């Protein structure tokens, strides 16, 4: 199974005598726009065409999808590059920076019914094979206004997740677009930047949140929950999206 | 006290009534290297001397604390800046690579009975102030072999977290030395390349690593521990080291 490996170890118990467990798999991978090697992030080996996409978006280096032309996966030697080829336009205005694209307040489009919510975290797990398997993993998921979750990505690191799972509803437009995004990991100012820029107005994190994130929730009009946990949720930002 | 912010906000139960919780401070913080400013990293707002320095040894930028003959931490407009005069020697050698150092193999040195661990995993916490009040910090610990917890730093981020320890200790000299480092989080591979880097021989992490970490803590000579919780631990590497 993709990001899993079995690996010889010893529990505390037993120095002498070595055991097999499940270790999840955090190869380096390199977003190549146009030749030009932008960042390395240290990623699960599976999603990277969505990965690839969402951290486009994420961080505001394309408007839509159809600003690239192309992309192929290609195995290196630390580990694994996306090679993407993009707009000039874009391109060029990603040479110029050297993101810092505008984040750009969000409008109130959205509701969430927060007794929806309770079932959605019980099944964010269904999205994480290897976590289930290695302990190591972190989800992003997709919960439409239904509560229900219509897809997810796992990742070593919480960004590479969002940005994978913002990869894949760029893919599923329209369709997605309402709901929210829940998220397994704590809540940092990057991941509700990159939620914000991707058009999401609520975010729920399953643990605490930064005073920054909080502070750029609300001047991008994004609501920020957190502590998300069965019969728990803590609202930091624009309640005026959630019912009870 | 330092690192916590009083934030309203309203519990999923309660989204007509504010009320107060704590809640953890991200400021930005760059590391600026004779004006250079390498790295902005997020980080709790204390213990940044010992960041810098800590990240200094870490990424190898450089080889002792006798490197850098000045250290002032400014305000600026996103959050904090510490000004760093550093070796010319280090300095060109920082400007040149544009991290990448070489690691180095560690002898074989430090020794550790397991079973004085689990006490050095209950006051792990006595190590985060803001943990305690916050639930967003991860900490680092140093342990003798005593099993005796020196001293300790927290943070918003576990890397930030370790190298803010890797300056402590660089600054509390021979006396601490020997023992292990002790960290709140999952191990990563830049966790154990940066301990490394700081001739620590063994690393205890309370959770999971990854494949990439254990492969690099095998060509490193240094011995991880992963899954440390009270009356559990589990050994990827080099388990010559400890004792039951
Ligand atoms: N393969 C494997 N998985 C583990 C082991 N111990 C714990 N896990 C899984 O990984 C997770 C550990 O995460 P942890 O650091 O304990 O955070 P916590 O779950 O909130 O306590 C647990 O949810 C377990 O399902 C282990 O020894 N091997
Ligand atoms: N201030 C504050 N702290 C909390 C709250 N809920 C949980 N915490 C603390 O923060 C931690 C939450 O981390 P969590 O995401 O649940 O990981 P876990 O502790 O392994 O389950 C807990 O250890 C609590 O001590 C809250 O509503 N407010």
């Amino acid at each position: 199974i993709t990001g899993v490996r079995q690996i010889e170890l010893w529990r505390r118990d037993d120095l002498q005598h070595p055991r097999l467990d499940e270790v999840a798999e955090e190869v380096p991978v390199a977003l190549v726009y146009n030749g030009i090697s932008h960042v390395v992030m240290m990623a699960s080996p599976k999603d990277l065409e969505y990965f690839a996409l969402g951290f486009s978006l994420s961080e505001g280096i394309i408007e839509s999808p159809r600003d690239i032309f192309g992309m192929d996966v290609v195995p290196s030697c630390n580990g694994l590059e996306v090679q993407i080829e993009l707009s000039s336009r874009r391109f060029m205005g990603l040479k110029e920076r050297r993101i810092g694209k505008p984040v750009q307040p969000l409008p109130f489009t959205q509701t969430f019914d927060l007794n929806k919510l309770d079932d959605a975290l019980r099944h964010l797990n269904d999205f994480q094979p290897v976590g289930q398997l290695t302990g190591c993993t972190h989800a992003a998921a997709w919960m439409l206004p239904s509560g229900e979750l219509v897809g997810g990505h796992e990742d070593v690191g919480r960004h590479v997740a969002l940005d994978k799972l913002l990869g894949r509803r760029s893919q599923e437009g329209e369709s997605w677009q309402q709901g929210a995004v829940l998220v397994s990991s704590r809540a940092s100012y990057e991941m509700v930047q990159k939620s914000a820029m991707c058009g999401v107005e609520i975010l729920f994190a399953v643990s605490a949140a930064t005073t920054l994130a909080v502070e750029v929730a609300e001047r991008c009009n994004l609501t920020l929950v957190g502590f998300c946990k069965p019969g728990r949720a803590t609202v930091y930002t624009h309640p005026q999206r959630l019912s009870n």
